[PDB]
Parts: structure tokens; C-alpha cells; sequence
DNA sequence: GATCTGGCCTGTCTTACACAGTGATGCAAATCAAGTGTGAAGCCAGACAAAAACCCG
């Protein structure tokens, strides 16, 4: 109710439900059965707000596969190498 | 007896059998560290107007 860095995962559950409700409910009557890409563009979105394409684009990479994730095939690769 | 020949003995000669991997130095290239005011690529403005993909008489 008052702040979300040292509210914890369930606190902030409880001060979010009926965000969780609404957007739950949007999601997986309006993409059919889905709530991982809405909430993905839902956070960029508000987190673009603030012109920080930078980490739009770190996030977008992650989604992506491609950085600080090394791949398991990369990762084998380093192993027998 | 005298010699022939065949067997064994070395004796050379042929192909083959394990070196790139270690930690160190040492230069060349990159970057980067400030300065400070720039513009440029998007941001997003609620609401409005020309195209691709597919429904529809």
C-alpha cells in the first residue's frame, strides 16, 4: 500500500490482485490464451515513458535470446574447447 | 675326395613409432578521459487519413 522496492513478492501481490485481475483477464480473452507478450509490452511500454531504449533494447535482447545468456550450445562449446 | 648346395647369421634397407603447448615479454592499436554546446533519432500528443490481409454480398 505504500511502496513496492521493500514490499515483498506476496505484498506486493496483495497490493497488485486486481491489477493481476484485469490484465489477466484482457490478456487471455483478447490475444487467446496469453499473458507473457502482454505483460512484456505492458512493462516496455511504462518503462519507455522514460526514453530508456537502452534497456528496451537489453530487455527485447533477453526476450531474444542474445546477451549475458550464453546459450547452451555456446556454453557446451566453451566446455570442450 | 671335391664340390655343390642349403641352412643360419648377420647386415643393410624399407616403412613405420611420441612438438605444439607453457607462461612470460613486448610493442601496435584502441579508447577514453575530460572538457560544453549542439542537433538527430525517436517519444508521445487524441484524433485523422491512405494501404496489406482477408470477409463477404
Amino acid at each position: 500500500r505504500q511502496h513496492l522496492l521493500s514490499l515483498t513478492r506476496r505484498a506486493q501481490k496483495h497490493r497488485l490482485r486486481e491489477l493481476k485481475i484485469q490484465v489477466k483477464e484482457f490478456a487471455d480473452k483478447e490475444e487467446g490464451g496469453d499473458v507473457k507478450a502482454v505483460c512484456l509490452t505492458l512493462f516496455l511500454l511504462a518503462l519507455r515513458a522514460r526514453n530508456e531504449h537502452r534497456q528496451a533494447d537489453e530487455l527485447e535482447a533477453i526476450m531474444q535470446g542474445r546477451g549475458s545468456g550464453l546459450q547452451p550450445a555456446v556454453c557446451l562449446a566453451i566446455r570442450v574447447n
